[PDB]
């Protein structure tokens, strides 16, 4: 078990060189120590052991030199030297390697052997000292050894005597007329004299080909004699390859029971099916059964039958279900490979029918059938995703990889898209222009990703937007219960034409273009990842306001993110924005490189025009899933990332999650450090709409506001300050000057806000001569530094301004040692009077005083606990008005005719977003505690702290734990709503009348929610969710090809343009079917120009012409993977034609299924060899593998390749299975060479991959480290 019980809350103190570890009670730390899951030892200073052993107890315990964590070691102990565990034992009968990776071997008695030994079976050398020899030669008795480099087993090796290679084996004899290896592994052969032998040589009968090096070559081809010779796999002998090597000649299969098994009719009747196609799974209706396994009755509608049961596609899969199902008591257990003959292998087929029809008589059912035929199924590499190519790089990282559905009109035009389905029309790639570079947009992130490029899904999108924007209207008849903006979810992985079909949508119903005022009364976001996003949304007009990923990557990077090592707070400047970074001359640098943050606060008095947009510190997808995932990971709750968990296993998660971010230790494993520091400035930055993330206020599991965070009181003071002070110009400096610091330097960043008219540092008074501004402003100071001390001499200076000459400012938040002081009003805090200039001056210690109350100390001191890890001081004005109000009211005038609908300016810097979800809530335990119950009661807290717009959950109905095939996601088990399968149900009753609510409540819920946030002066956020769909109940057969997130086929894939069922088809009978297209008339009648406007991406304006009621596979790009194997649905190898049953004039059935006979095998005429597969087909145009492994390639004719005497065996093949063209070497006898060298008839030498290809222009490596390399031309430079 444990030798010390482990300790926890204590940091580590390095003094005079010398690591410390210090308690939770402050108590430095001696002895052996278990803290936080490594053993460690402090000597009676205190000081932590490395490198050395310490006697403790019973045990001698060396700690490692590095982590001075409890390590096994060898101690010379005495004279002697013993072995040692980590738990400090004399250990007996094992290996221990010491600090410089030498290894003993001790015995019974703890004393090393010496000497040569066997252990477990394995012949070892031992030095006199009793140290292991490894990768080298060894003298020992009469003969020499060599022992391998790692294990030091005794193992064959060759070594240069002289000039000459010569070999040694395993028991240190030399090697006379024999094969012998080295340690890399080449197989040599050495003559009678020694001497290794070279070229080709026939030994006991056989002929090898050993080359210049001496090597010998398996799989390997050539012309050695003038003939043709290939020299075996196994063991390098020469075959004259004249032999065929197939093993099954032409047989018929027709027999007695044919025409009983064969189908009763050709169609959707007798056959279950997918469009038409079979499945390996399908189940068919035979003419007759033979019930009990005694007598043929006709059969009856019900009695269908596996498929499986009759036919296969090949010999191995015959094979492999015979095997099966003898393995679960059908009958003699066999053990039956694809080399087993065709007759054989259909006589057990029949023996196994027989067995089948005997345990339906006795257990009356076919159910555990369906199971036996399901579990085989799975089993074949064919019809399951081992066949699927599963990836899990980029964004296949999520649920194992995409298939991209393609236009087939000859095989699938069900589900054929009319020539849409362009793909990666991202912002930055509209156009199509960055198709062929990773700028082209990453279109398929989850599920069944649909297709926003089409016309006719342009015109649904907008239908659900309009429902959106409409709600309350249509559900309820309560014009009060609307939403008012929306955030577009994943931008980059749709079509970008969305974003303008939105934006045309609010200027054309709520003139969002005319006025600040209609704008801002319908704030909408982006989810804009890409850094060029932003400027491309500002060139479009700002119809929805970007994100801000320069200020959230900056707070990662300086404040966020990481224990200690953190960018300086000087990054938030970006001095690079102008030119020589001449903070004193602030000449604006007019042609940068596209970088830096997107707005400059260094000085902004307002007088450049800047890209409007939101920003924030964290959010319900970021700094979230995967935190609270890495967690349940440590714990052993959950092993991967993708994992499935249940809710219990996530709330228990969630206590360690929440017991990390509340550490009084101050040290954060998953949860982010200086999250009150980074609202500070979140809130205080003019141009932008901040936003507040549920989960820095609430915790992010269990019930929805069941406990506020830590962080809640400085945060809600940090809102309710922002009201009463945040307006005016900023400013923005640092004690800093780059990455390093000099001697006086801190680092602390100092943040201001000047008053309503104040623009700058030295205005002194408003143009308009308001005198708002005098008791408005406000002084942020934040550091990232806890172990941070001032110089004696420092001083540190917030300038807030030549119009707060003279003025008393008190602090509002205040960091210390054990917290953050929050002061709710003037009387409470310390005061601090401003001078002459208008500068608060502040040094390393500090005595305040209180208005009225008393003297205060305080430290500029960088502090370390659960709120803070570095310094945060903010200063407000005192005299503020109760009533104080800083913002400016959004103006009804046309202030600009620049086209753009948001602005960036005082109004709109006057909201804030409240994001008021976590995806890792809890289920509602009552319906009185859903969320948006919650948020109706609770509406008013929210206006106090400044919300204008609330951006509530995505509403729709998830999918639950519905899964057809491929990996689940966390979004659909976490019910969350981005994974749903009813756009349009947002909570309404059952059919049957029941309640059915969503994660957040019933649609009525929602109304009432949406209502009392207008009640309360706030707007209502949709998450329009336009990317993707889950969970399709209906199967559709769609030509598919594996591909990347950005559409691109993978390199080395098989599965190019086959047949595939996904589930594709919504229900028909949802509410996608009742407000599918609706109102999509009335709004062409209304805003004509709407339908009639071209979209980018297109040419083509949006199409009402036809709507969706339901959902099929031809309005989809594709879909993660589902586990169901390239070839699932059913095809005949010999001519490539899948299977079919749709229209009795295009029938396509196995020979056998028909009551006609199906020969299959290999036949030679006077021409050449013929194939015929299973199902009676004449094999063209199409490689066949026989049941021994070999492959061969059968022409356009229907003969197999092979090559002729004197003439090039390698030959080039265009296939209709296009992936398969390539340069092919077949042997005289038609086998594909595989895997190995080839020589043409002219004596040059190429190589052909584990297909059959040949490979060109690159190096290739061996197993024994030979290097090779294949010129363009395919030839072998060597
Ligand atoms: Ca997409």
């Amino acid at each position: 078990s444990n030798l010390s019980d482990p300790i926890t809350g204590g940091h580590y103190e390095n003094h005079n060189g010398y690591f410390v570890y210090i308690d939770a009670s402050g108590k430095q730390v001696t002895g052996l120590q278990n803290i936080d899951g490594n053993l460690q030892y402090f000597d009676d200073n205190g000081y932590q052991v490395k490198g050395s052993f310490r006697d403790v107890n019973g045990k001698h315990i060396y700690f490692d030199s590095v982590t001075g964590k409890a390590s096994s070691n060898v101690d010379i102990v005495n004279g002697k030297a013993q072995g040692y565990d980590a738990q400090g034992n004399q250990l007996k009968k094992s290996y221990v390697a010491d600090s410089s990776g030498q290894t003993y071997y001790f015995d019974g008695n703890g004393q090393p052997l010496i000497g040569l030994q066997t252990i477990d079976g394995n012949l070892q050398y031992f030095n006199q000292q009793g140290v292991q020899i490894k990768g080298g030669f060894q003298d020992v008795n009469n003969k020499r050894i060599y022992f391998a480099p790692n294990t030091g087993n005794a193992v064959a090796n060759t070594e240069i005597i002289n000039g000459k290679l010569q070999g040694r084996d395993a028991n240190g004899n030399q090697v006379k007329n024999a094969f012998s290896k080295d340690v890399a592994g080449n197989t040599f052969y050495f003559d009678a004299n020694g001497v290794m032998l070279t070229g080709l040589q026939t030994i006991s009968g056989k002929t090898y080909y050993l080359d210049e090096q001496g090597h010998l070559r398996k799989n390997y081809a050539g012309t050695f004699n003038n003939q043709f010779m290939y020299f075996d796999a196994d063991t390098g002998a020469g075959k004259t390859a004249i032999e065929y090597q197939f093993d099954q000649g032409l047989v018929s299969q027709s027999n007695e029971n044919t025409p009983h098994n064969a189908a009763k009719s050709y169609d959707k009747s007798s056959f279950e099916n997918v469009d038409g196609y079979l499945t390996a799974d399908t189940w068919y209706r035979p003419t007759d059964i033979l019930k009990n396994g005694d007598t043929w009755t006709a059969s009856t509608e019900t009695d269908m039958r596996p498929l499986l049961m009759t036919w296969w596609p090949d010999k191995q899969t015959q094979a492999n279900y015979l095997n099966f199902m003898s393995s679960k008591g059908l009958g003699i257990t066999t053990t039956y490979t694809a080399a087993t003959s065709q007759k054989t292998l259909n006589d057990a087929a029949f023996v196994i029918q027989t067995a089948i029809e005997q345990q339906i008589s006795l257990k009356k059912s076919t159910e555990w059938l369906r199971d036996a035929i399901d579990s085989f199924v799975k089993t074949q590499a064919n019809w399951n995703k081992q066949t699927e190519d599963e990836a899990f790089d980029g964004l296949q990282w999520l649920q194992g990889g995409f298939l991209a559905y393609q236009d087939d009109s000859h095989r699938t035009p069900n589900t054929d898209s009319g020539n849409n389905r362009k793909l990666g029309r991202q912002p930055i790639n509209i156009d199509g222009s960055k198709d062929t570079t990773d700028g082209k947009g990453s279109e398929f992130l989850l599920a069944n990703d649909i297709d926003n490029s089409n016309p006719i899904v342009q015109a649904e999108q907008l239908n659900w937007l309009h429902y959106l924007m409409n709600f309350g209207s249509i559900t309820g008849n309560n014009d009060n219960a609307n939403f008012d903006g929306i955030r577009v979810d994943a931008v980059d992985n749709v079509d970008a034409d969305l974003l303008k079909i939105a934006g045309d949508y609010f200027k054309a119903l709520y003139g969002t273009d005319k006025s600040d005022a209609n704008a801002n009364k319908h704030l909408s976001i982006l989810e804009d990842w890409n850094g060029k996003d932003p400027q491309y949304v500002n060139q479009q007009g700002n119809a929805q306001l970007t994100m801000d990923y320069t200020v959230t990557s900056q707070f990662g990077n300086s404040l966020t993110h990481g224990a200690n090592n953190r960018s300086n707070m000087w990054y938030f400047l970006d001095t690079g924005y102008y030119l020589n970074g001449d903070l004193n001359k602030k000449i604006v640098d007019k042609n940068r490189p596209n970088s830096g943050t997107l707005v400059n606060r260094i000085a902004n008095s307002g007088d450049t025009k800047v890209i409007p947009n939101y920003s924030f510190v964290r959010a319900h997808d970021y700094d979230a899933q995967d935190p609270i995932r890495k967690a349940m990971i440590d714990h052993g709750i959950i092993k991967n990332m993708q994992d499935t968990f249940t809710f219990d296993q996530l709330a228990q998660g969630m206590e360690f999650y929440y017991k990390d971010q509340e550490n009084p230790s101050g040290f954060k494993k998953y949860n982010d450090y200086n999250l009150p520091s980074a609202y500070a400035m979140l809130l205080t930055n003019k141009d932008t709409v901040p936003r507040v993330y549920y989960g820095d206020m609430y915790l992010e599991g269990g019930q929805y506001m069941e406990k506020g965070t830590i962080y809640n009181p400085v945060i809600s003071a940090l809102l309710k300050a922002r009201i009463k002070y945040v307006s005016g110009g900023q400013t923005m400096a640092t004690d800093s000057s780059g990455k390093d610091l000099k001697d006086g330097e801190t680092d602390l960043l100092t943040s201001v806000r000047f008053g309503k008219g104040i623009m700058t540092s030295d205005q002194t008074t408003t143009q308009d001569n308001s005198q708002d501004y005098k008791n408005q402003g406000i002084g942020v100071i934040v550091g990232n530094n806890p172990d941070l001390k001032l110089n004696n001499d420092k001083t540190i200076t917030l300038h807030m301004g030549k119009a707060h000459k003279n003025q008393l400012y008190r602090a509002l938040v205040l960091s210390n040692d054990s917290g953050i002081d929050v002061y709710d009003s003037d009387d409470k805090a310390p005061t601090l009077r401003t001078n002459d200039n208008g500068d608060l001056i502040f040094h390393k210690t500090n005595t305040f005083v209180k208005q009225d109350g008393t003297i205060i100390n305080y430290e500029m001191k960088g502090s370390l606990n659960a709120l803070i890890s570095g310094y945060l001081g903010v200063w407000v004005p005192v005299g503020a008005s109760d009533s104080q109000d800083a913002r400016t009211v959004a103006t009804e005038s046309s202030s600009s005719n620049d086209g753009s609908v948001f602005h960036s300016n005082a109004a709109l810097d006057s909201n804030v977003i409240y994001e008021g979800f976590s995806n890792f809530q809890a289920m509602p335990t009552s319906p009185e505690q859903s969320t948006n119950v919650v948020i109706a009661t609770k509406a008013n807290l929210f206006k106090e702290l400044g919300i204008t717009s609330f951006e509530l959950a995505p509403q729709y109905r998830s999918s639950g734990d519905t899964n057809y095939g491929g990996m689940s996601f966390l979004d659909s088990f976490l019910n969350n709503g981005y994974a749903f399968t009813d756009r349009y149900d947002l909570g309404f009753n059952k059919a049957d009348g029941n309640p059915n609510p969503t994660k957040y409540g019933t649609d009525q819920d929602l109304r009432n929610a949406i209502e009392a946030l207008h009640k309360n002066g706030m707007q209502a956020i949709a998450d329009w969710v336009p990317d993707q769909i889950y969970a399709l109940p209906g199967k559709e057969v769609v030509t598919a090809t594996r591909v990347d997130e950005r559409g691109n086929q993978l390199k080395d894939t098989d599965f190019v343009n086959l047949l595939y069922v996904a589930n594709t088809k919504s229900s028909g009978v949802d509410y996608q079917a009742k407000y599918g297209g609706e109102f999509l008339d009335k709004l062409r009648e209304e805003y004509p120009s709407l339908f009639k406007q071209n979209q980018v991406s297109t040419g083509q304006p949006i199409d009402a012409s036809t709507k969706i009621k339901q959902w099929s596979a031809k309005y989809m790009n594709g879909t993660n993977i589902l586990h169901r194997g390239a070839y699932y649905v059913l095809k005949d190898w010999a001519t490539n034609q899948y299977f079919n049953i749709a229209k009795t004039n295009e029938v396509f059935l196995p020979l056998q299924l028909q009551n006609k006979d199906a020969q299959t095998g290999f036949i030679s005429d006077a021409s050449g060899v013929k194939y015929y597969s299973i199902s009676g087909y004449q094999a063209k145009d199409t490689f066949i593998e026989d049941g021994n492994g070999n492959w061969y390639y059968f022409d356009k004719d229907g003969y197999m390749v092979r090559s002729q005497q004197g003439e090039n065996p390698i030959r080039t093949v265009e296939t209709s299975v296009n992936t398969r063209n390539g340069n092919y070497y077949f042997m005289p006898n038609g086998v594909e060479l595989r895997k190995g060298f080839g020589t043409d008839n002219s004596g040059n030498v190429y190589y052909f991959d584990d297909q059959g290809k040949m490979v060109r222009d690159k190096y290739i490596n061996d197993d024994a480290n030979n290097f090779y390399h294949l010129n363009v031309d395919g030839t072998m430079s060597r």
